[PDB]
């Protein structure tokens, strides 16, 4: 097992097609003992996570709640047992109000909406790291989920801005995490058909947005020298596991592209 | 005159060592007619700008004020005369509460403070562009001021995060600005001794921050193959002018490094 | 005149649709006095350059010839007059044998052919700089022509490899050029319909290569927020002039994208 | 075993402090069956490789020899047995004549010397891939060794140019390798004290070169948020193994930084 005996917190499970669902699944298949956090529908998350190959305690964490964050390390050492520490943290959390993404014009997202999106999608990566670094082992590993924001793209709008901020946060958390013997890195995934992503191709955020996102995915798979299957999250899940393992021991403040090699190719 | 007959709005003058002061000065030396915006001490800004080689109307603009932004294009066409449009916009605005920069630990900046900094330093670049694109000529040019955030650095902390968000905003404003025949670009400047920067090397934000910033500047000048003079803002001012001119007509969504070539060199 | 009184060597004119032809034209329109170099058909180059707005001495330079390079600065100070120096050098030279570009498979280009291409397209940028730096003024400027090699693309093959090597050479020539007070930079141009580029879209190097190159150009213009006109080299010519001028005084070891902003956009 | 049952060719062992030595060692500790190639002193390489935890056939390969390359896949299937294929190729080969690296001035390396260096250090990555792709399994993995050439640095000179060319080659080999179901990637290592690197810090290539290289290493370890130990190649070896495994299944045409996170930090 790649992850044998490691104890690892995985956030971000909301449905069984959440990228964090598959990260959890692969991590357990690989020997890891998990603690899970979930945001707002804990009954639902409890029922989805019943499906994982092994039981895992589930704690509530709303990344905008000072109090949840303040108590987090206590609730975790409670769940894993006093004198035990975390080897791994997975941040797989993201959100942008719909005004920052539609065919809703880029200049019309108001700042309260984008600030909410950056709070949850970028800043929260530092918050998690602050709450959890005190309970991590030397040799530990924090991983977040990224979508390559280095060129602008249609429809993603402020969510791309949010990702740009995240990558920058990640280089700072790596500075802090290093004092603990801990790595911090991002996985830049190719587009994956979550519920939300399907809703958007189906037009939930405007028809032209849906059309641009559909073209985005097809181009991705054409460029990728090994192809990209948007319906299969397990290559991303394996990549997060690769970072949680002892096999990337000199990589930090960094970004690993789990995207079919698409970003390396112009067409 | 590089900028002959162009009409250009320059924001961000607060003292005579503001990078926007010198941008204004060089632009006027080069034939430009200016409109100036200023934030909170308009009496002071009025008195500093008296020093520019030519008179220029001064309008108040607090980039966090919906109302100032809503009225901005009216106040400007008023100042430049109905049926006249802007050829140029300079965004030279930046701020981060001191909790997001000290030896104040990176994980301790609260989100309200960083959100304030991102509002003013990143989001405001889109706001300015939204208010002003309706009154710009085809062939126009929007320029903002950047500090290369692509690697983390000591002390700059959340301000670097704010710059990462800005560069991403800039690639989106370029999408919008293109519909108007307008370029949008950033100038990534080397460190320049503003009042604030001096205050920090003098220790205003903690002694170790001051020491890291001093080391930052010295390394910069050593790497720069043509050297870097932190006391001279005029090479940056000329670069902003180069972008405001007709001489970079195919560059947009882009970043021009006015930094002595330092970012191209490891040591 | 942007370039008034500057003396500037422009290499690379072969026909009237050479990017160096237009660089020469715009530079002369802008006040520059030129010296021209040309490679193998000097009678032809003489006749094409008769068309420039002003006369210019023409010297022969085969960048693979040790002797031409050894004598170059002598022939130039002869043409510009003893005690006069160059303010500007334009390198607009490139070549790759057809085995390194066809539908000719990437793995089949033999090393002698690629070495020839790298010699002329990458190494020669250092050679020119070595021959000419002794006769350049402080404040001078060397500019080469680049095609963004940072992602692989169909058909360009080893020429992209050659461009990657060039950009790296450029960061080193900037180290040397700095000792003389001289900037060194690259202009990354969008695709431009030279004779050769037309020959390729017409299928000179295989039908699928021609088809991939045609798709390359169309994507370019779609992404570019201000569009890209492959038939108009004058926006690139103006950009080279912007670098030859005093208006980018703190940029070196660098790359300026004259590409419609296409590289900043994913789609 | 991370690499259980995989068959893997590792080139580049010359002494027991070769990065390929440790790659071989870790790969064998991890279940891999190896075939080894070696360049010019095969008796010596035979004796060094006796030290590996398991026996491995050793074949001669001079990457500049057309004939060695032409016969390579035959000699390998001979060594691994007909109907068996390679899962892994490690390219850990590099060389630049000393004229392209000293305090020997950058402009004085003659083209024959740099062409030799690029042949062996960059082009040879495509040659290996051409010889070996016919004998690789779907799901296979080719890995080369890189030193981040994205900024110029003292003393490395033309070897940095050679690395820039390599990274570009790698993005093309990924295009070819994809048709076979095969990944191609580079590991960008921090500086490691091979014999050669020690010789250089000891001044073999000039005193100021030695001094710049010493400063290079110290800066590296200061920037690296998790530090860098130049005497320990095993974190790099583990990284190459991470790429040879099934745990990075969606990464190709890419670069993984095994460098302590140093490239993500300015100071
Ligand atoms: N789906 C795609 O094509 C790609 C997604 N990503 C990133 O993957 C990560 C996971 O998203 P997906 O699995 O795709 O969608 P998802 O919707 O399954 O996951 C998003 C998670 O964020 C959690 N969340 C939202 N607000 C929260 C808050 N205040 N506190 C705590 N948690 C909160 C949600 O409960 C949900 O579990 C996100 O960062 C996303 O940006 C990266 C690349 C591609
Ligand atoms: N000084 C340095 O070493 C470098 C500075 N920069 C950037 O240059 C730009 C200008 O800053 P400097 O001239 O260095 O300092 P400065 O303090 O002279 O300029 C900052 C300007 O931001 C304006 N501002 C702050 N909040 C505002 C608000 N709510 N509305 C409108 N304006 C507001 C201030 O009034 C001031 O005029 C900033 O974006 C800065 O980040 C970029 C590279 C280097
Ligand atoms: N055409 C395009 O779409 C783009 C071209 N570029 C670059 O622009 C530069 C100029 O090429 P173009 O004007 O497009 O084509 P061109 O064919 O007009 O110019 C190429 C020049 O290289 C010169 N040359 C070849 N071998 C030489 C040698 N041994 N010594 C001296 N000169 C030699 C040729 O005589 C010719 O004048 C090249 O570096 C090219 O790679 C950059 C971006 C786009
Ligand atoms: N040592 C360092 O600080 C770093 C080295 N690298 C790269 O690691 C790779 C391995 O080099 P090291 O282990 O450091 O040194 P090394 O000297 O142990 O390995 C170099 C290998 O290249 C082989 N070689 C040279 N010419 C050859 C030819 N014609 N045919 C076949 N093989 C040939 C040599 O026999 C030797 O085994 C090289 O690509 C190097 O550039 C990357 C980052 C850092």
């Amino acid at each position: 097992g790649l992850l044998d005996g490691k104890r690892i917190l995985v956030s971000g499970i909301i449905t069984d097609s959440s990228i964090a669902f598959h990260i959890a699944r692969v991590a357990q298949e690989q020997g890891a003992q998990l603690v899970l956090t979930g945001f707002d529908r804990l009954r639902l998350i409890q029922r989805i996570t019943d499906r994982l190959p092994a039981k895992a305690p589930l704690l509530e964490l709303d990344v905008q709640n000072e109090e949840h964050l303040a108590s987090l390390a206590g609730r975790v050492t409670e769940a894993i047992g006093a004198g035990n520490k975390l080897d791994g943290v997975v941040h797989s959390i993201g959100f942008m109000p719909q005004t920052g993404m539609g065919i809703n014009p880029f200049f019309d997202a108001p700042y309260a909406d984008v600030s909410k999106g950056i709070h949850i999608s970028a800043y929260s990566y530092a918050s998690m790291a602050k709450a959890l670094l005190p309970i991590m082992n030397p040799g530990g590993s924090i991983v977040g989920m990224d979508f390559d924001p280095s060129r602008a793209m249609p429809a993603y709008n402020w969510m791309t801005v949010a990702k740009s901020a995240l990558e920058s946060v990640n280089r700072f958390v790596a500075r802090e995490a290093g004092k603990y013997g801990v790595r911090s890195n991002l996985v830049a995934a190719g587009p994956i058909r979550t519920l939300a992503m399907s809703a958007i191709v189906g037009g939930a955020l405007g028809e032209e947005a849906g059309a641009q996102i559909q073209l985005l995915e097809e181009g991705w798979d054409q460029r990728a020298p090994i192809g990209w299957n948007m319906k299969d999250a397990t290559p991303v899940a394996k990549t997060v596991c690769a970072l949680l393992s002892d096999w990337l021991p000199a990589t930090t403040g960094d970004i690993i592209y789990a995207d079919g090699g698409a970003h390396t190719q112009l067409l």
